[PDB]
């Protein structure tokens, strides 16, 4: 009884598979759908680099870790469903160095880094030691509004969403009764909780960020033992229809003199193909910034925040090495993260090899922003044919980072000579690594990029189309809420209950 | 009588060349110095592509335009002194089309793009034609300061220097007696003045910017007829000594226990070249961080300029058409650019090929920011080899932005399969176009970078070391004063008086 209705799915990352997942489950009568994928690979940001096929012979380019907290359920929820091998992921381990202005952390020591005023630097004394206590104080009413529901809590939150992380501390808050920073105490908060220039971004995503990094509930952290693209492995497996790889839609249509439900077209490579009820449209901001969308007759705000809103870059750098030397000469046994203001910036130590004594993988460069911008300028698709700037500044980094232990001689002879980078603004089928939103994009843009159009039959659907950005879960629930829009359309009033018992 | 002495030059861009050519006039008995350059090419941010060797074949990928107003005659003297060709440059020309919202601009329409409150849009309706007078409102007073004396109207400018553009918009300034903006309006205004998001940086960087594209005085402006390179090429000539091209310095140091001036030593490919009485780094503050500047012992808030100021991206493409379809067929026969929210953003018409009748370069894309990164993320220093999707996407934009003469399918027939591009955030040698600072950073980092460093002997030199980002003029007045400090430093009080006799 149900009309034969066909469904369009443009990108082929962990949404577009969420929602053909949420199709399938759902099972209803005459209800088909396509899957166009601009790249030769299936995934999108989950996208496990494998070095050889032994065990534990890989990386996470993108998504690599979750903490167990109540907003990222779904999540969970997904790997359940999809019978994920989860371990346990070491936010902190043990011994983990901290280098600052060349100097190591020290636990009770006034002004280690010796960047404070005291000692010749511009940090002020009262703030050199104290950045814990006092973002918490910036963030921490914020992040328990959170705690108790999210939803409310953002709510609360965009009222203070017109001011960066920098405006927040320098004026003390939107009136005034907070602390006020100078430029060096803010400046040394920003080089000690996130990534270069990223406090001059909103101060709602400092918020959230602290959040997700440091939940008021203190979480367990998991990985996917084998690597993310497992679950794109798993995901792929139950489609009905499969991906079409190596289909970039490069416009997107309604014909709105048809009076069929399915009036949609999208154009890939020049031709078209037509028949569609609806699209969910699942990439990235700034490739469907690239695509014709002139037949959707999008609202003008809504068509600024596509080209708007701000994306931050990222970069990792994996090295191998003949053995786990952090492990067996510095003492870090059980994963955790070293931070530097040397141009590597943070060195993450896998959780998932921490019992091999052979082959090992170090993430030995992970950065945002700039600083990721400016190691990504290293990294290149062809990598030179000994002569690797890139490798050569990494070894260097990675033996002043671990000096108390370590030379660059032994880090040098231990590595192997196989390594691996990538820069996400670098990538053609995203531009950038994920939406960190600027001041006021949140409460102002964001709403328009989620407004219906095409009369409700066009969704903008992905980690950018939700209050979770960076994280799975914001792609889960973009992909679920336009699942129920999509059948709301419609009046599809058995599956949408059907969808709330059984996704919500 | 003079003891034998040689200095280091590090990077052989403009600022580097501009040391030595001072060097080599001033004819210091017995002083030698040595110029290293990572790149294989020399000319750093001046470069010019050739696509082939005929007259007109060519884009500059860099500088390519100079106003000439009084704050820039450094400038324009080191185009008399090496005899560059200069013809006129068109900023503005005629019949240029602008395209908003699917619209083309018209004047005397109000609401031409269709965004205004009233038509449906967002953009405030007292904002929506008015934002060049809006912004003149919010420059204007420093402009004319910077118009009278640009270090004053610099230093008084520093007094709002910790708000971002957007922030002065919002607040009416810093005491709220300047018009207040709501975020759309501020929105409409960025969208219509620069490049996406960069009223979140520096409300001075924006000021400064618009004192030297709009300048008071309305100045001519200028290019070199064969491009910009052929300052490099009469530069590299009179060169005493050569550039050694394909040596990167990875390490710069002194050894205070040496009583000798030449004390200071760099380290290349891990081999020590030492002697050296002082060290001028020109190069891009990215490369500076990526060294071991540990030998420097520089102070921490040095450091932290290295690392922390803010540098914007920059994206060329430039296409080879088989007539220049512009002049001949839409009436562009004066230069000029057209403007854009679409993809390219920004189409620069050439004015060193108004004459001619066959092959002719478009640059077709000239783009900023977040932009150009998105940009820049299509371009491949391999090219694809008909499948490239950056070469589809400037010709449907271009249609797009034509559409009132002309088709897709003549511009593509038109176009010869001939095309550049080129992204300055994935340069190595640069890791970014230019500086384009951050809140404050102006007033409170920018001071340490320039701080005396080894004892008087280390000097950090090129455009972002000066008052005149992304501009020739900074990188020339840095190395002046560089030239300075070296000469006070060493008490060569007749050729310090010369210097000034020659070089003010
Ligand atoms: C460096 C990094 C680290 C991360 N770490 C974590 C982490 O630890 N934990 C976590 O939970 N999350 C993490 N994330 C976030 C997570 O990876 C993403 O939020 C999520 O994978 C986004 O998926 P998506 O489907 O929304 O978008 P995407 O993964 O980008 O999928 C969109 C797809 O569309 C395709 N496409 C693009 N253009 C077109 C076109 N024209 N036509 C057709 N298809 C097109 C793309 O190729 C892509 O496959 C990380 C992200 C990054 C960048
Ligand atoms: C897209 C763009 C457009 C521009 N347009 C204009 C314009 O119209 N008008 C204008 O006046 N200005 C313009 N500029 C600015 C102008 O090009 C620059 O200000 C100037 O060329 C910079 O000169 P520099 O010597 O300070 O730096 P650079 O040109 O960067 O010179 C530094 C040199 O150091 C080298 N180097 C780097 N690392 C090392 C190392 N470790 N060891 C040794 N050498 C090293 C680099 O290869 C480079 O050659 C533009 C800039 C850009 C990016």
């Amino acid at each position: 009884e149900l009309p034969p209705r066909k469904v369009c799915i443009v990108g082929a990352g962990v949404s577009g598979l969420y929602i053909a997942m949420i199709l399938d489950d759902l099972k209803i009568p005459n209800l088909t759908y396509d899957i166009f994928e601009s790249s030769s690979r299936t995934g999108g940001r989950l996208y496990t680099h494998h070095f050889t096929d032994a065990k534990h012979d890989y990386y996470d380019i993108g998504a690599m870790r979750y903490p167990d907290i109540p907003s990222m359920k779904r999540t969970f929820n997904l790997f359940k469903r999809t019978g994920m091998p989860l371990i346990k992921y070491y936010l902190d381990g043990e011994n983990t160095p901290q280098l600052y202005n060349n100097h190591f952390f020290a636990k009770g020591v006034v002004d280690p880094y010796m960047v404070s005023v005291a000692n010749g630097g511009t940090v002020p004394d009262d703030v050199v030691d104290s950045v814990g206590e006092k973002l918490q104080q910036a963030f921490g009413y914020y992040k328990e509004k959170l705690a108790e529901d999210f939803d409310k809590g953002f709510d609360e939150l965009m009222l203070v969403d017109d001011m960066t992380t920098r405006e927040y501390l320098k004026r003390g808050g939107p009136k005034g009764e907070a602390p006020k920073y100078d430029f060096f105490a803010i400046q040394w908060m920003e080089t000690q909780n996130t990534g270069t220039n990223l406090f001059d971004q909103a101060f709602s995503e400092s918020v959230i960020a602290s959040f997700d990094f440091d939940n008021p509930t203190k979480p367990e952290w998991y990985c996917i033992e084998g690597g993310t693209s497992l679950l794109v492995d798993a995901m792929k497996e139950t489609l009905v229809h499969k991906v079409q790889n190596n289909k970039r839609v490069e416009a997107i249509s309604i014909d709105l003199d048809a009076p069929d439900d399915g009036n949609m077209s999208v154009k890939i490579g020049g031709k078209d193909y037509s028949g569609y009820s609806t699209v969910f449209n699942t990439t990235a901001l700034g490739c469907l910034d690239r695509m014709d969308l002139r037949g959707l007759n999008l609202h003008p705000t809504q068509a600024d925040a596509i080209r708007c809103l701000h994306y931050a870059n990222s970069t990792k750098v994996a090295l191998k090495f003949s053995y786990p030397w952090w492990i067996k000469d510095c003492g870090i046994t059980c994963g955790g993260a070293a931070s530097t203001d040397l141009p590597l910036r943070t060195c993450v130590y896998p959780s998932y090899n921490l019992g091999d004594t052979g082959e090992a993988v170090l993430l030995a460069s992970y950065t945002w922003s700039q600083d990721a911008t400016r190691i990504g300028s290293l990294v290149k698709d062809a990598p030179p044919q000994k002569e690797d700037e890139l490798v050569e500044l990494i070894l260097q980094n990675l033996a002043r980072l671990h000096a108390e232990h370590m030379t660059y001689e032994k880090i040098k002879e231990a590595y192997t000579g196989v390594y691996h980078a990538y820069c996400w603004a670098n990538d053609p089928n995203v531009g950038g690594a994920f939406a960190l939103f600027g001041p006021g994009q949140f409460s102002n843009l964001y709403p328009y990029l989620m407004r219906p159009a095409a009369g409700g039959k066009f969704h903008i659907v992905g980690e950018a189309s939700s209050v979770h950005h960076a994280w799975i879960i914001g792609s889960l629930e973009s992909a679920y809420t336009a699942v129920y829009q999509f059948l709301y359309k419609y009046k599809m009033w058995d599956y949408l209950r059907l969808l709330l018992e059984r996704w919500q």
